[PDB]
């Protein structure tokens, strides 16, 4: 579908078996989710913005569902206030900007 | 023009009659610009980011042109990584999410 500007480009996703509301960011690198408990393996990680950074975990290979494309590929979890699907899965997607 | 994901979308924007790198940023509400000089008069400003908040020094409609397309809007300068632009501006663009 098309995305207008207007308000936060927010969509379901599907993760972990469940559904969650997230950012569609062109200004994200990687994928940026709320605190969960997913199995597997992790690594820990800090991550910068606007205010500093935080303490992440990045778990690599995750699925997930975006508004019925799927897309596969590393996730950041932590206290991110949202969650941000980043470049590394909305390329899987095809996503792109246009104007 | 359309613009893909595999790497950052960076442009050249013009502002205050310098040219400067920056990101289109879908997940930012406002458009915020490293450390620079601006005519005008500005009101200081809190934004929060990831990692929380930070003051910024608020430009009303500052003139600012985005590969080519011409914007007037707010502009927020303060101690971001990157400079972005928010959705702020992107609308004034034309931009839209497409998948
Ligand atoms: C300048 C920071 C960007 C460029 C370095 C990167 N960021 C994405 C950007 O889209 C954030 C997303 C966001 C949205 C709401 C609340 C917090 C963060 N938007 C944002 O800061 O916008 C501000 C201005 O406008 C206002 O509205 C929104 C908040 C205000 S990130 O989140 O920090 C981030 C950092 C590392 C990684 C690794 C994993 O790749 C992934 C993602």
């Amino acid at each position: 579908p098309q995305i207008t500007l207007w308000k936060r480009p927010l969509v379901t996703i599907k993760i972990g078996g469940q559904l969650k509301e997230a950012l569609l960011d062109t200004g994200a690198d990687d994928t940026v989710l709320e605190e969960m408990n997913l199995p597997g393996r992790w690594k820990p990680k800090m991550i910068g913005g606007i205010g500093g950074f935080i303490k992440v975990r990045q778990y690599d290979q995750i699925l997930i569902e975006i508004c019925g494309h799927k897309a596969i590929g590393t996730v950041l979890v932590g206290p991110t206030p949202v969650n941000i699907i980043g470049r590394n899965l909305l390329t899987q997607i095809g996503c792109t900007l246009n104007f």
